[PDB]
Parts: C-alpha cells; sequence; structure tokens
C-alpha cells in the first residue's frame, strides 16, 4: 500500500479479513477446549466402574 | 485521490486521458487551419474570372 495505488478498499479487505480469520481460529480454540473438557467430564461420568470401597 | 482509496491507476486514467482529450482537440484546431487555409487559397485559385486589365 506503500507502492502509491492499491486502493485503501483492498488494503482493508486484507486487514478486517485477517481479523476475521484469526479470530475464526480463536473460535475454534474454544472450541477444541469445549471438547476436551466435555470429554474428560464424560469419562469421569464413567468414574463408575468397581463403586470402589 | 485525497480521500486515500481510489487507486492511482484510475488518478493516471483521467491525467492521461485529459490531456489525450486536450490534444485530440489541438489536431482539430490545427484541421480547422488548414480546412480555412486551403479554402481561401480556393477561392484564389478562382482570382480568374475576368482577368481583369
Amino acid at each position: 500500500y506503500g507502492q502509491k495505488a492499491t486502493s485503501l478498499d483492498t488494503l482493508n479487505t486484507a486487514k478486517a479479513t485477517l481479523n476475521n480469520a484469526k479470530a475464526e481460529m480463536d473460535v475454534v480454540q474454544e472450541n477444541i477446549k469445549q471438547a476436551e473438557i466435555e470429554v474428560n467430564t464424560a469419562e469421569t461420568n464413567l468414574g463408575y466402574t468397581k463403586i470402589t470401597s
């Protein structure tokens, strides 16, 4: 964009459509979490396999 | 173009394609001339209409 032309309208694509990419990846982190979590709790509702004394 | 975006590639259209308009009008001036000229000479080869004494 320092090369005079490349209209801001196509830099702005890149800016906001970088942050959207980045953030749409964060969402899939928090989802990775929630799935790891709810899976450990889904084996911790499987504590009950001897009913330990 | 002072309004940040409007890529130089579309300002340059306007610049050079102003000068081309302007200049393509000059050409038609010099043509207007050459036609006015060659028409007066085309009536001055019509001096010969009495062969004046």
